[PDB]
DNA sequence: CCGACAGCGCATCAGC
DNA sequence: GCTGATGCGC
DNA sequence: GTCGG
C-alpha cells in the first residue's frame, strides 16, 4: 500500500505490453519492477529513489517521477483512451482469451461481454466457460471459504484412496487473508519418477468431485494437471457462493518437495528463484534441481529431501512460504 | 552494446 | 493418425 | 525494459 499508485501504475504498463503490443519482456519487466517497489519499505520520494532497486532502470525511473509530480502518466492515459487497446485487454481478462484471440475478436467487432455472449459458438471450450463465469471468476476467495473448500478435496481425495496426499498451495499456503483461486498438489505412492503404477489417478479424483458436485466444469484436463471451475455447497435459502477456479496438479511422488516448491510460488518468486539458480549452475523445474554442465545441458536429478535443500543448493537462506509473495 | 530473460501442461492447428 | 509450432495457462 | 559482462 506504501507505493500503491505506482505499483499500480506499473502493473497497468505491464498488461498493457502483454495484451497489446504483445511484448513479453516488457511485461515481465514491468511486473518484476512493480514487484520490487511493493516489498520496499518506504514511501518512493522520486525516480532516482527507486532507481536504487534492482529492475528499476531509466525509464521506469522517469515515469516515476511524472507519476509522483502529477499522479498520473500521460502515456497510460493515452492507452486508456484507445477504443482498440481498451478492448483487447478486457476480452483478455476472459478466461482462454489471451491476446491473439482478443486481438483477432477486435477484428470481427466482437469486443464487448455482449458481443462474447451473443457469439457464443465461436468460442472454444475453455473460452465459453471462461465467458460463463466472467462474474465470478473476478470475485476473490476469502481465506474461511479456502479452509472449507480444502476440508472438502482433502476429505473426498480420502475417500478415493486413503494414500493420495492433497496439499493446497498457491497463495493460501503463503498465508494470504484471500486466494484468487485454489491450487492443489497431489501425490500417490503408485505415480513416481519410475513408474506409473496405476492409470487414472487424476481422473478419478476429479470424478469424485464432480460426483459430489464440488468441481462443476473443465477447462482442461490431462494424466498430470487439471484446470477447472468449483463451487462450495450453500446452506438452505442461502444465496449460492461464487464459482471459483481450481488447478489440481498431480505430481510424482518422490519429487514431492520440487512440486511444492513450484505450486506454492508466487510466480514471480519461482521467476527469480530459478534465474538464480542458474547463475548458480542449476535448473529448477517442479520435478527436479540438476546442475548445469560447462554445455549447459542438464545433468542428472541432485537428491532433495525438503524445500530447504532446494535453496541451499543455489545458496539462498531459506524462505517460509509466506515471505514468498512477490 | 547484446543477448538473455523459468520452465512446463494441455488445446488446437498446419503439414504430412 | 503423428509431430512440431503456437496460444494460453500454471 | 533492465542488467551483467
Ligand atoms: C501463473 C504462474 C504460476 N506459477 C506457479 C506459482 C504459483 O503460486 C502456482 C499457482 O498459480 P496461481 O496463478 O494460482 O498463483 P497464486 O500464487 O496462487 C495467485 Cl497470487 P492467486 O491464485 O491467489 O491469485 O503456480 C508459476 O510458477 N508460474 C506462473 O507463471
Ligand atoms: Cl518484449
Ligand atoms: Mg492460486
Ligand atoms: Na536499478
Ligand atoms: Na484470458
Ligand atoms: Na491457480
Amino acid at each position: 500500500t506504501l507505493n500503491g499508485g505506482i505499483t499500480d501504475m506499473l502493473t497497468e504498463l505491464a498488461n498493457f505490453e502483454k495484451n497489446v503490443s504483445q511484448a513479453i519482456h516488457k511485461y515481465n519487466a514491468y511486473r518484476k519492477a512493480a514487484s520490487v517497489i511493493a516489498k520496499y519499505p518506504h514511501k518512493i520520494k522520486s525516480g532516482a529513489e527507486a532507481k536504487k532497486l534492482p529492475g528499476v532502470g531509466t525509464k521506469i525511473l522517469e515515469k516515476i517521477d511524472e507519476f509522483l509530480a502529477t499522479g498520473k502518466l500521460r502515456k497510460l492515459e493515452k492507452i486508456r483512451q484507445d477504443d482498440t487497446s481498451s478492448s483487447i485487454n478486457f476480452l483478455t481478462r476472459v478466461s482462454g482469451i489471451g491476446p491473439s484471440a482478443a486481438r483477432k475478436f477486435v477484428d470481427e467487432g466482437i469486443k464487448t461481454l455482449e458481443d462474447l455472449r451473443k457469439n457464443e459458438d465461436k468460442l472454444n471450450h475453455h473460452q465459453r466457460i471462461g465467458l460463463k463465469y466472467f462474474g465470478d471468476f473476478e470475485k476473490r476467495i476469502p481465506r474461511e471459504e479456502m479452509l472449507q473448500m480444502q476440508d472438502i478435496v482433502l476429505n473426498e481425495v480420502k475417500k478415493v484412496d486413503s494414500e493420495y496426499i492433497a496439499t493446497v498451495c498457491g497463495s493460501f499456503r503463503r498465508g494470504a487473508e484471500s486466494s484468487g483461486d485454489m491450487d492443489v498438489l497431489l501425490t500417490h505412492p503408485s505415480f513416481t519418477s519410475e513408474s506409473t503404477k496405476q492409470p487414472k489417478l487424476l481422473h478419478q479424483v476429479v470424478e469424485q468431485l464432480q460426483k459430489v458436485h464440488f468441481i462443476t466444469d473443465t477447462l482442461s484436463k490431462g494424466e498430470t494437471k487439471f484446470m477447472g471451475v468449483c463451487q462450495l455447497p450453500s446452506k438452505n435459502d442461502e444465496k449460492e457462493y461464487p464459482h471459483r477456479r481450481i488447478d489440481i496438479r498431480l505430481i510424482p511422488k518422490d519429487q514431492y518437495y520440487c512440486g511444492v516448491l513450484y505450486f506454492t510460488g508466487s510466480d514471480i518468486f519461482n521467476k527469480n528463484m530459478r534465474a538464480h539458480a542458474l547463475e548458480k549452475g542449476f535448473t529448477i523445474n517442479e520435478y527436479t534441481i540438476r546442475p548445469l554442465g560447462v554445455t549447459g545441458v542438464a545433468g542428472e536429478p541432485l537428491p532433495v529431501d525438503s524445500e530447504k535443500d532446494i535453496f541451499d543448493y543455489i545458496q539462498w537462506k531459506y524462505r517460509e512460504p509466506k515471505d514468498r509473495s512477490e
